């Protein structure tokens, strides 16, 4: 009711009676007048499945667009089902079968069989939802979708062109595609005596070497009838076929991004290997294209449009234990941290690469997390986790004295200048502290 | 004249008789030699219905794609026609098969019945318009369009392959590709004394078979002129089934559909086995997704592509009477709305999340323009729509007692807390008048 | 010599005898074991109209990638093109027919006949010059380009399967696919006593039958011979014919600026009309998204990687006469006015936009070339082309008083700050005569 | 062991091997129920071959993805093999051949001799492997191992076709593919006295022929066992045809080739009929577009991916021998040519054009790397290369009385006016050595 596991189960149970029932009807349809008494019991439990199917429908919960809720009044429930594909569904699992023989074998009753084809949409929702699915490769279920829509209208087709064969009388099976067919020695000559897995070998090769457009001529359309259905079915998968081709080509087109990664990173090699060598310079130019690697990390969270209020709770998650523990906010209050953490962004820094530079005006305010640094004025001073560097820049607006190099890989979490005052203003008491536990650690002596 | 209803009625019942004409003409020359009596009144009505098109074409519009303007004056709408492509119309309305029997049965006047097959490119002409809908994408279109063609042109295919077996006498009909056909049991002998719709069928399955590359072989072009020919439309129609092929791939290409949403799932997955986040905010962000894809997001659009200056009108126009009916703007004047209306970024909340907590200080001003919302302290206060909350946190400077849960889907317009404080600065005098409305309403 | 208009004549004399040569040739080797007298003329015209080339070449000028220069000494010419394919061009010009018959009729030296379809290489490179045409459809040209080698292909392939089949003796030409072929009424007994035309379109339309992979099968390979040559021919032509598709696919995906243009352009009403409508909201983004197509403009300018010294002479050619009559520069150096046309960026405004307002800092210089603009503070001055505005945030560094309103559609010209202090102090002296120009206009009383 | 090269030439002779055992097998399945004495020699030494190679590979190096580094641990070398197809390998070095006649020619275990055809993925790995050559583009590799795949599975399935007919008894030849087959005068009536290589030429014409979907009929499926093999190979090839056009339009999309010049030259026209630029400026800036693309072009390579601490390390790996030899630079110390290096940039200068002309000033500083150049006031000095010039200008203020005209191709690397007033003003004993070294040559 609440869509569990259970209705879930059913889902997937129903889904194997829609593959069968998909797959037997056009079988049942055209190879075909009436089933025999060995297969009367099997659609008895196929359209009792689907029977159970439709009374679970109205107890299963209601999904709306607009509003996206599970809403589980009774009265709305029903109703949604009786309007969309409810009397399809009773239609389906009407007993043909039985009506068809009780009529009087009236074959005119016996073409709303067809009406079964409706299951086979039942499975396409299935494939919609593996698409849905992010472990599965995408390309994988836009082929196998394909491949069954492909497989299920060749079935089809093969079925309904044994069909336009029996719609003749057996005295001019000499006009139909296939009791005109002779393959090597053997002659289908009175093709309705024949053992169905024959009849339905000899169709389906017919409707899958016309699939795929071999076209060997062996079986070919003789009558009007299965011309006129060539032509349609020819056409149709003429369309179907270049989706095919069409979709597995976008879907190559659209490569993964380590294949985009290496086109950028092999042109790299072919502009170093012309100019010059290096054991070092190509082991490290290698470094910087996987560290815009690590970079299209931060793109994914820039577009983040995520609501604030959840962003919030990511910087608060993450980003709050590194921050009360830099003695630059030693007595602080914890409002002003909330409102400091939401406003970092992450960013990465290679070994060997150089942040800072002698007496140069600075946009950024750094906080280290990971790694080491040091700062270069001889090592001034070896940089921990939870250490920030740059303040002087900020509250005194002197350029860093020191250069900044990387030692190793860090991950380093950046500031922006106009952001921080912002914060500083606002909280002016705050802004006290700050300088205070600036005083306290001196190593600057400027205010 | 001016493009009115009546000429895009016009334009849109010659596409019917174009549609007719474009696939009578090939039926006509290749299967009938003369057309009896009973069709006569049928094509001498469609050729009439194109004399008219012919006429009403000289008082038209006459658009000019310099100047992007419609020139009514009647000497310039006609001097445009007679230059461009109007004998070709002229020369289709002729009574070419009246013309035929009158001037003795010659097939080389009956060879230029085939001018009507410029009547197509009427109907090509209304596939180009069509791609110009916004509502059904410019590349289904030329799906569709590219379908017709090769429909079109395995109609105009048949009628070619059944012509050139008649272009030989009876006497040789076994050396045609029908004469010596033999289907099954049915063996097409004398294939001129065999009723139209046998012989079309029997052309079409041919024509239909090699448009699609099949190949079946038992129909096939015997003679030299129709192997020459079969070439030539073999030819023609690989390059046009490549057409198809690539039309259909930019189609995918371009739609990427649920890609979209797949490649996002991947970057947010990337961004969060990285970090250890917990379930339940796994969860909530997930969600999001969902919702981004299923509605199709507007944020996205509006960034997609607007300046500052009309983007405030896009905002004026969707988010003024929600505002303007805000209990806490009432007596305030306009353009301290009109600036406040700026500055709005819509969300979007899935029910079941929590905005505000207990002692929480927020930072964004929350109006809402959709769904139900509850102040939770039990439910304090359900929220209607046009009642703006959070104003205690940014105007008292203490954070909200009450949890404002969500349990309708709801539109949410954003505006931050510091860029309150900076309309209020300037604005003081209608800040006044805010905090009278709140003391008025507590 | 140089590559005047006379030799571009000749190359196009040439390629009309390629095309005849590289299609001549397969015929002739296939279809015929000598030629008759008729044809004795036309293949002395066609090796003395290739003889004259060869000596044309050698007075041909010396194109060389590294250098990119047009070397005229005789010497250096014909060494080039001796290593570079001089052999096979006079091997594909010895009268491989006359040698044919004078050494006794053997078919081993008529297999040197083949070497003439280098020639087909010849119109290849007219298709690659095509494609560097700007004016010409690159799609149009990559279609003829890839129809005529999948004709040639075909062309060629419907001479070798004929000549397959007269590798056997009359006595049994029931083992091959055209003495065995019976097409209708018509019989194929004695294919060699049929007429040329009858056999070579019987061959060609066996060819492209195969080269679609239609494949009716009336036509097929019956020998050893002939499978193994239609299994290399069906192999090539796969992969031949899927490059056309692949080649045919990807200049549809690389569609137009404009069809792209549409996409951004169509989505953005999807998202007002469902959200709203306006005779002039709809009129605005459109000049808005047109306004991007003429920005679509500025990014060719940004790109431009042409040499600084021609990009130099550019703005010197464009924005000097514009420069040189604003009332701000006047008495100025045309120095000093040299160093100033080079760095400014075109930049245009709709009408209705706004550019400034009231008391904000000012991040650029803009100068009016084209259009109206206004001075709202009611209008306080209405601008012309060559008045300039913002002088007052750049050399007072005081925020423009007075907003600015766009009117009619304006080429404006932006001039960044930093760029043009940098300037002035270098120029000490033309920062007098641009303040005591100022003085003189006054309207602004600050300095 | 240490993947050396004795390793990486036996991983070389194994593949030749894996070619010879990949496409004989099908083979030996297919026309041959029992090997012949003289290709028992033959198969034996492949079996034997690959056995070594089964030892081997116990013997050489473990690569793990997550440390990225080569275990060489016997025993960590060991177990991964065994768990990792190791009885596959094994169980394809069985004599399958000598176990079939031994057991008493059973054609159930002659089935099993199928598991060969794992040695085509050895082929593959090889093609997986030339991928990661940057010399070859891993799409135009794709596309050969694609074109393999294609006439690999075309070869097993001719042999499997093949197969389908030698299951029926001789009696029933005429219900085969091959047995009721009659191609011209020859009838392939008992098709087992046929020699081999007809009946596998006849069998691989049937198998090419549907590969390409071209499907003669001549040769096709008549028994209801070769029905269902054809359906499924034609249905497995399907989707391998689409791959191969999926991964040419890849190749093409990706290698823009003269597109990327195509695009270039559109933009640049836009440019430039807006401006009505004169012909003498439209033919320079259009031949270095040409240049641009000839020899493909290095800025934007550069620009394309680097930080500046490692792109001055670019430049100085490629730029300083060139300016430690300039004259002007004569006596000066390295940190000053150091700084200088990490701000010149590349310029090339197509033959025929004008640098500088008379009484112009200049602000770019020109070094030449190749090239030779002519000052003309008559030609004042050929320039060679390591020879600057502008030095005039950039220092004195005073612009160049000469021209420096091009009449060979020529590297120039530019340095700004601006920047070197910087470097001269903060290395001012530098600048003096510069004045000095200036003197001296004039
Ligand atoms: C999924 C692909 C194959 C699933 C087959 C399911 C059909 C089924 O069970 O019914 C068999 C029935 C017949 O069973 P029967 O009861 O006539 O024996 O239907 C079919 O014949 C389906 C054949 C499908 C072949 C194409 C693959
Ligand atoms: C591109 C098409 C150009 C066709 C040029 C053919 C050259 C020629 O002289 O053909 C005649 C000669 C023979 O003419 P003939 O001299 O034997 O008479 O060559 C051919 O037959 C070429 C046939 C090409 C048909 C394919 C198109």
């Amino acid at each position: 009711h609440p869509d569990n596991r259970w209705y879930k189960a059913w889902t997937m149970f129903i889904l194997i009676w829609a593959l069968y029932s998909s797959f037997f009807t056009p079988l049942e349809f055209g190879f075909f007048r009436g089933l025999p008494e060995n297969l009367f019991i099997l659609d008895i439990a196929g359209q009792i499945a689907f029977l159970v199917d439709i009374v679970l429908t109205f107890f299963v919960a209601y999904r709306d667009s607009r509003t996206y809720r599970m809403i589980y009044k009774r009265s709305s429930i029903a109703l949604r089902y009786l309007k969309s594909t409810f009397i399809i569904d009773l239609l389906a699992c009407m007993p043909w079968d039985i009506i068809y023989k009780a009529a009087g074998e009236k074959e005119e009753v016996r073409y709303l069989l067809l009406i079964r084809l409706y299951r086979v949409h039942r499975v396409i929702l299935f494939f919609h939802k593996m698409e849905k699915d992010i472990r599965i490769n995408y390309l994988f279920t836009r082929i196998v979708k394909l491949i069954f829509v492909e497989l299920y209208c060749t079935h089809t087709a093969a079925c309904i062109f044994y069909y336009l064969a029996t719609t003749l009388p057996a005295s001019q099976e000499g006009y139909t595609w296939i009791g005109s067919l002779k393959l090597g020695d053997y002659s289908y000559s009175k093709f309705r005596e024949i053992d169905l897995w024959t009849r339905y070998t000899t169709s389906m090769y017919f409707a899958v070497v016309t699939m795929a457009t071999v076209g060997y001529g062996d079986i070919h359309a003789v009558n009007m009838r299965e011309m006129i259905f060539a032509m349609v079915y020819i056409s149709f998968d003429m369309i179907l076929g270049a989706y095919l081709i069409g979709n597995m080509t976008a879907l190559i087109v659209k490569g993964s991004k380590t294949e985009r990664f290496r086109d950028k990173m092999a042109d790299i090699m072919r502009y170093m290997n012309r100019n010059k060598l290096g054991r070092n310079i190509r082991g490290q130019i290698t470094g910087h294209l996987r560290l815009q690697y690590e970079s299209s990390y931060t793109e994914a969270a820039v577009l983040q449009d995520i609501p604030v209020s959840i962003r919030a709770k990511i910087a608060q998650t993450l980003y709050l234990p590194y921050i009360e523990k830099v003695p630059l906010f030693r007595g602080c209050s914890s409002e002003f941290i909330n409102q400091i953490v939401i406003r970092l962004h992450e960013e990465f820094f290679l070994p060997g690469e150089v942040i800072m530079e002698q007496g140069s005006v600075v946009d950024q305010l750094y906080f280290v997390c990971h790694g080491v640094l040091e700062e270069i004025g001889e090592i001034v001073a070896v940089l921990q986790p939870d250490h920030s560097f740059g303040e002087i820049s900020i509250l005194c607006n002197i350029p860093q004295p020191y250069t900044v190099r990387v030692a190793e890989l860090c991950r380093i979490l950046r500031l922006d200048k106009q952001s921080f005052m912002n914060i500083l203003e606002i909280f002016f008491h705050d802004g006290r502290r700050i300088l205070n536990n600036l005083l306290e650690g001196k190593e600057s002596n400027v205010r």
